[PDB]
This record gives C-alpha cells, structure tokens and sequence, in this order.
C-alpha cells in the first residue's frame, strides 16, 4: 500500500512530546529543548 495516509505532515521528524513535525532533524532537536524547561514560566496554571 503506502506508507503514510494523510496527504501533509509527511516529515520524517515527528515530535513526540506535543506531535510536531520538522522536515529536517536540527529542526526538531532544537524544538526538544523547549519541553524540557527552557523558559520562565508566567501565565501558565496546571
Ligand atoms: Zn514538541
């Protein structure tokens, strides 16, 4: 058959800590950072 139903998001990059997609690597390891705190927290309320 095919490998990959839906017709966009076809990057072989998935994040998988929200689901996003980068084309290329760089993209998403850089991407990764940000889950892993990487900013001062504010607005946010659990
Ligand atoms: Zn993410």
């Amino acid at each position: 058959g095919s490998s990959g139903s839906s017709g966009t998001k076809e990057h072989p990059f998935k994040c998988n800590e929200c689901g996003k997609t980068f084309s290329h690597s760089a993209h998403l390891s850089k991407h990764q950072l940000i889950h892993a705190g990487e900013n001062p927290s504010g607005p946010s309320s659990g």
